[PDB]
């Protein structure tokens, strides 16, 4: 079952903003949105990849563990955290592209199609630079596609070990206090219109686990902190956190 609950696209216009924001309560099985036909629109995943491409990346043997370190090829880009080495912790953390293309490379085009066909991710189309299509290609994905995906790996239902979606849901660790856990990854898609920011994952309370799925209009960098402002106002207001 899903909702449409019109009172949460205040958060967006309020904000001066535009976007969609789903909810899944796993405990009672139903789903909220917003927009219910944007909740069910295709964009590209940009960063939000990462979460299927370190899974990939760690049952092949890619990736040994959450501690392998994947030293700074030398070449100075533009975002400051990126010019480092990192594991896939922090990785993660900094949505570090250059690690994660190397990744894909080394995953190659049939291994990840036939992975992507497995997860029942989105279009399962990866037609594009094999360590770009995430950013520039041909994949797709929605936000109600998101939360499909996000319940088999928060279940350990995805095809690939118990042991690679323990270590990717360790990775997603965004925030934690006595009151919830959030793990999650955000997006931020330039190379295409439409300019768009996700924020995938899911909160974990004592008793309940809400999934969420959000993305919105991003004309210019400066509204990135909204994409977790914006979901923070739709929890507070439906009590799944204070
Ligand atoms: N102007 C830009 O192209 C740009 C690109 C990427 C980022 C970035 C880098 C690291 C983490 C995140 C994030 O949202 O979590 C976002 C920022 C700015």
């Amino acid at each position: 079952e899903w909702q449409e609950n019109k009172s949460w696209n205040a958060h967006f216009t309020e904000h001066k903003s535009q976007g969609v924001v789903v909810l899944w309560n796993e405990n009672k099985q139903q789903g909220f949105t917003n927009n219910l036909k944007r909740a069910n629109q295709a964009f590209l995943p940009a960063s939000t990849f990462k979460i299927p491409n370190s899974l990939i990346a760690l049952d092949l043997g890619v990736v040994k563990d959450e501690h392998q370190v994947f030293k700074w090829d030398g070449q100075t880009r533009d975002i400051a955290t990126w010019n480092r080495d990192h594991n896939l912790i922090t990785a993660m953390k900094y949505s570090v592209v250059p690690v994660y293309q190397e990744f894909a490379r080394q995953i190659g085009e049939a291994r990840m199609s036939k992975m992507l066909h497995a997860f029942d991710y989105g279009n399962e189309d990866i037609s594009g630079n094999v360590d770009s299509f995430w950013l520039d290609g041909g994949i797709r994905i929605s936000a109600t596609e998101q939360i499909s995906f996000l319940r088999k790996l928060y279940h350990n239902k995805l095809h690939v070990s118990e042991r690679s979606q323990r270590i990717v849901k360790q990775a997603m660790l965004t925030e934690a206090n006595g009151d919830y856990i959030i793990r999650a990854k955000t997006g931020y898609s330039t190379r295409i219109e439409p300019k768009i920011g996700w924020w995938v994952g899911w909160v974990e309370l004592d008793d309940n686990v809400w999934f969420f799925a959000m993305n919105m209009d991003m004309p210019t960098s400066d509204g990135l902190g909204l994409r977790q402002a914006i979901t923070k106002e739709v929890l507070k207001q439906e009590k799944i956190i204070p």
